[PDB]
């Protein structure tokens, strides 16, 4: 009965303020993970430039853009798609971030989306 996308405001963190790197220790947790933090409201954004991945573990999980038209409310429309060891499992548009839990880190901005949720 979950509606297939919903409307999130993220925190985006700065890298090295994140105290936990990553979700999880597969592809199959990672996700999994994300999307609990996701529902529960602790789980925020990195996003990506030179440096930045080196400092998270993998695998990541990244959002991504999944459509060109709409951004209902301001909110780009994005799902999950994860990497480790150089291999994606899914396919989708450009990179927003990198997910991370978020454990209280202060962040610089928030990142309105709407968010595939499988
Ligand atoms: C505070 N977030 C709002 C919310 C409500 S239900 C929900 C959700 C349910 C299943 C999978 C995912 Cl990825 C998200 N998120």
């Amino acid at each position: 009965m979950e509606k297939t996308h919903v409307q999130l405001s993220l925190p985006v963190l700065q890298v090295r303020d994140v105290l936990v790197r990553g979700f999880g220790d597969s592809v199959e947790e990672v996700l999994s993970e994300a999307r609990q933090h996701l529902k529960d409201g602790t789980c925020g954004l990195v996003e990506v430039e030179k440096g930045v991945l080196p400092q998270l573990e993998q695998p990541y999980v990244f959002i991504k853009r999944s459509d060109a038209r709409t951004a209902p409310h301001g909110h780009v429309m994005v799902e999950l798609v994860a990497e480790l060891e150089g291999i994606q499992y899914g396919r989708s548009g450009e990179t927003l971030g990198v997910l991370v839990p978020h454990v209280g880190e202060i962040p610089v901005a928030y990142r309105k989306v709407l968010l595939r949720k499988n």
